[PDB]
């Protein structure tokens, strides 16, 4: 595009690379995601220019040219996952998880509202400021292109943050999968340390089940009857709270607990999250 000057690469999303650039005519400062392309797509993608919350990236401009797909999003300077790694020494400290796990369940409340799934979520794909705010990338991408095994540049898509019902072949995924995802990261953020770092399909399931038990008729009415459930799952005994996420108090632990019900009918929603006790004396502070 002959508007923008390209200033640095700032990275490789699943689907294209993405550049730091500026607007040749307006200055503005964005990111330019560079797509190699489908008309089904471009309908879906041009829809999420009207879904805008402070806590989505804004979706600036779609331009489809010469086989290619540019997504132009409002530049933000850093991911979480960096932010975590810099923070490995000391952690990020509670009351800003808290603020940042408020601030995700806000965009997923709006987002799931209008009925847009992110599908993808992942530490990499949520943006932050030095102001305190936090926001999500790439909303609604996996509707119109899918969530392919490999990036476009062979890259592994990762596994850690997949909800169940969707490692055990389910073809219908509600909003419930975004939730799962947001309570893996919640967790990773308090403890420093994936929670369920898998390096197979197989393995991010038994992973799940070795942490919260295997999944029966019981406590997820169906599941012995999806597509890629086997009889012969090895049967593991649900772990306490108490050791997965420790030292997090009371309140985070029942919030984690009904982030991470099997049931994605049972499993809390973004709006009834929001009201949970944990968020009682939510602040948002400032990030180092
Ligand atoms: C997977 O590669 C990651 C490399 C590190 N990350 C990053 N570091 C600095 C600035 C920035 N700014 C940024 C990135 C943005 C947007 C809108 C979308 N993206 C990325 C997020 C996932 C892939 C597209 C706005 N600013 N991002 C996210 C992308």
């Amino acid at each position: 595009m002959e508007n923008f000057q390209k200033v640095e690469k700032i990275g490789e999303g699943t689907y294209g690379v993405v550049y730091k650039a500026r607007n040749k005519l307006t200055g503005e400062v964005v990111a330019l995601k560079k797509i190699r392309l489908p008309s089904t797509a471009i309908r879906e993608i041009s829809l999420l220019k009207e879904l805008n919350h402070p806590n989505i990236v804004k979706l600036l401009d779609v331009i489809h040219t010469e086989n290619k797909l540019y997504l132009v999003f409002e530049f933000l300077h850093q991911d979480l996952k960096k932010f975590m790694d810099a923070s490995a020494l000391t952690g990020i400290p509670l009351p800003l998880i808290k603020s940042y796990l408020f601030q995700l369940l806000q965009g997923l409340a709006f987002c799931h509202s209008h009925r847009v799934l992110h599908r993808d979520l992942k530490p990499q794909n949520l943006l932050i400021n030095t102001e305190g705010a936090i926001k999500l990338a790439d909303f609604g991408l996996a509707r119109a292109f899918g969530v392919p095994v490999r990036t476009y540049t062979h890259e592994v898509v990762t596994l850690w943050y997949r909800a169940p019902e969707i490692l055990l072949g389910c073809k219908y995924y509600s909003t419930a999968v975004d939730i799962w995802s947001l309570g893996c990261i919640f967790a990773e953020m308090v403890t420093r340390r994936a929670l369920f770092p898998g390096d197979s399909e197989i393995d991010q399931l038994f992973r799940i089940f070795r942490t919260l038990g295997t999944p029966d008729e019981v406590v997820w009415p169906g599941v012995t009857s999806m597509p890629d459930y086997k009889p012969s799952f090895p049967k593991w005994a649900r772990q306490d709270f108490s050791k997965v996420v420790p030292p997090l108090d009371e309140d985070g632990r029942s919030l984690l607990s009904q982030m991470l019900h099997y049931d994605p009918n049972k499993r809390i929603s973004a709006k009834a999250a929001l009201a949970h006790p944990f968020f009682q004396d939510v602040t948002k502070p400032v990030p180092h």
